[PDB]
C-alpha cells in the first residue's frame, strides 16, 4: 500500500472529535450517539481493505447526518489548510470537514490488514492500489450527502497556484459533488480562485480549467459567479506575510 | 454554584485532545500515555470542589509536561480567541492552550459533586464560591509551569478595547506568570496592545495599566517593548472586517 497507514489512536480521536462537535450543534439535533457512530463507522473496519463501498457507511451517515444552514456550505480543492482555517470551526463557514461526519476523519487514515482482522498501522491502498478503499469509499459517501444537503448560495473555494490547474476534472468535486447539487434549492454558486502570495498565478478566473468548469455549471443551469483572491480570504493569506507588499495596508 | 457543570463526555474530549496532540509532539517526547495523564488528572476529580489545590495536579503536570520552543511562548488576557487562532494549532507561536496539559482542559469545566462521588454537570464554584475550586487550581498549576518552561523572546497579547485596561493587576498573568518567568533564560518581552476593528482605543502602548505592566518588568531588570496592533495579529483580526477602512490594502 502507497499511502498512510492507520491513524494512531483512531477510536480515541474519533470519539473526542464526535463529543465535542456535539456542543456546535444545536440542541434539537445534539442527540447523537458518538459510541454508536463509531461502531456504524468501524464496519469498513471488519472487511477486506479492497472490498469497501460507499453504501457501506450508510448507518454512519444515518446516524450522523445533520442539517447545514443555508448559504454556509464551502467546497474547495488543493486549499485543505486554509479552508479549514477560514471556516473558523463552523464560526464562518460549514465545510465537509466542519459537518459532523466530516469532522471526525479530517486528516485521519484508516484500513483493516490484506489478511488479519487487527487495523493496518504500516500502510493501507491509495485509488492506484484499488478503487474501494476505505478512506476513498468513505469520503465519496460523505461528499455526496454534504452535496444533496447543501443550499441558497454555494462557495467554492479553489487553488490558482496548484501547477495542474484550478479544476481538477477528476476529482471528489468534479465526480462526486456537483452532480448531487440539489439545482431548485441553490441561489447561486461563487468561486474563490486563491493565490498564493506573490505564488504562481497559474489560473485566474476564465483561464484553463476555469473555462472547463464555468462551462459545466452554466450547461447545468445554475447562476455562476467567479472571484479572483476573495478579499477575506487573502486577509489570512496574508497574517503570514505582514511585510509583503500584497499585504500591505493603507 | 455559580459557574458552569462539568464539561459533557469530559473523558473522551479530553483523551481525544491528548491523542492529537501527541501527533505535534517531536519523537523525542511523544511516548506520552494518554490514560495515565487522564488518571492523574482525575485524582483532582475525586476530592471536594472546593479543596483542590494547584500542587494535587503535580502529577498530571509530571507526565504531560513537554518543552517549549525557545521564543515561541505567548502570553495574553482579554482574548482567548483570537489567541487561539493566530497560534494555528502550534504553526506560529504556543501559548498555553498549545502545549500538552493545556491543551486537553482549554475552554472546559469540571468538579465533582459536594457529597455525591460522581461529577457535578449542573454548576461548579467559582473563586466566588471558594478559592480552591478544580479550575482555578488547575489554571494556576498549569500557568506556573508554562512560564517556568518559557524562554528567548516572550511574547503577550492583550486586549486594549477592555474598557477596565490592558493589563488587569489581578489576573493568571499577573499573578501566575510574570513571577514565574526566569530571567536567566529570558531575551526581552514584547507586548502586542490589540484594538477591535474599529473598536475603542481605551488603552494603548504607554497608557494607564500599560504604564504599570512596562515599570514592573523595568523593575525586575527585563529588556521590555509594546506594539500597538502588531500587524500580523492585526490581518487576522481584519479578516472579519474586510470592507473597514482599517482593513483596507494598499
Ligand atoms: O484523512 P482523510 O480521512 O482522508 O481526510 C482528508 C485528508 O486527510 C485531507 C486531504 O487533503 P487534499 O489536499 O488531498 O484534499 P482533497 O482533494 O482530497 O479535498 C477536496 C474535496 O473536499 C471537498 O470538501 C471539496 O469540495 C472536494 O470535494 O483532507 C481531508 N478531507 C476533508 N474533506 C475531505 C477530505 N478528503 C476527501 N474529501 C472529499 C470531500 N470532502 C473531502
Ligand atoms: O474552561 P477552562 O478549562 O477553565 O479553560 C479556560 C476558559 O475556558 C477560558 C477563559 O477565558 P478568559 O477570557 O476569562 O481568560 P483567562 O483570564 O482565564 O486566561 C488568561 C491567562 O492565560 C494565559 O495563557 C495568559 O497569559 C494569562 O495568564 O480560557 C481557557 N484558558 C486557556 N488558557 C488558560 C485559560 N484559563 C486560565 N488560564 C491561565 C493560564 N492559561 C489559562
Ligand atoms: C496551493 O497550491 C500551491 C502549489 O501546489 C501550494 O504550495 C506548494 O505547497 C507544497 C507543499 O506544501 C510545497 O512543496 C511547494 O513548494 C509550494 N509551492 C508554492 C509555489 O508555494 C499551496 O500550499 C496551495 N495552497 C493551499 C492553501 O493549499
Ligand atoms: C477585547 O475586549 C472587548 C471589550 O470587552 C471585547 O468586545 C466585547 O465583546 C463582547 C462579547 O462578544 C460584546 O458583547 C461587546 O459588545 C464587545 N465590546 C466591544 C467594544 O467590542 C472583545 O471581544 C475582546 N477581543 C477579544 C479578541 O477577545
Amino acid at each position: 500500500w502507497r499511502a498512510e497507514g492507520t491513524s494512531a489512536h483512531l477510536r480515541d480521536i474519533f470519539l473526542g472529535r464526535c463529543a465535542e462537535y456535539r456542543a456546535l450543534l444545536s440542541p434539537e439535533q445534539r442527540n447523537k450517539d458518538c459510541t454508536a457512530i463509531w461502531e456504524a463507522f468501524k464496519v469498513a473496519l471488519d472487511k477486506d481493505p479492497c472490498s469497501v463501498l460507499p453504501s457501506d457507511y450508510d448507518l454512519f451517515i444515518t446516524l450522523s447526518r445533520h442539517s447545514i444552514p443555508r448559504d454556509k456550505s464551502l467546497f474547495w480543492e488543493n486549499s485543505h489548510l486554509l479552508v479549514n482555517s477560514f471556516a473558523d470551526n463552523t464560526r464562518r463557514f460549514m465545510p465537509l470537514s466542519d459537518v459532523l461526519y466530516g469532522r471526525v476523519a479530517d486528516f485521519l487514515s484508516w484500513c483493516r490488514q490484506k489478511a488479519d482482522s487487527g487495523l493496518d498501522y504500516q500502510s493501507c491502498p491509495t485509488s492506484e492500489d484499488c478503487e474501494n478503499n476505505p478512506v476513498d469509499s468513505f469520503w465519496k459517501r460523505a461528499s455526496i450527502q454534504y452535496s444533496k444537503d447543501s443550499s441558497g448560495v454555494i462557495h467554492v473555494m479553489l487553488n490558482g497556484s496548484e501547477p495542474t490547474g484550478a479544476y481538477p476534472i477528476k476529482g471528489f468535486f468534479a465526480d462526486y459533488e456537483i452532480p448531487n447539487l440539489q439545482k431548485e434549492k441553490i441561489t447561486r454558486i461563487e468561486i474563490w480562485v486563491m493565490h498564493e502570495i506573490g505564488g504562481p498565478n497559474v489560473e485566474s478566473c476564465g483561464e484553463g480549467s476555469m473555462k472547463v468548469l464555468e462551462k459545466r455549471l452554466k450547461d447545468m443551469g445554475f447562476q455562476y459567479s467567479c472571484i479572483n483572491d476573495y478579499r477575506p480570504v487573502k486577509l489570512l493569506q496574508c497574517v503570514d506575510h505582514s511585510t509583503h507588499p500584497d499585504c500591505a495596508l493603507k
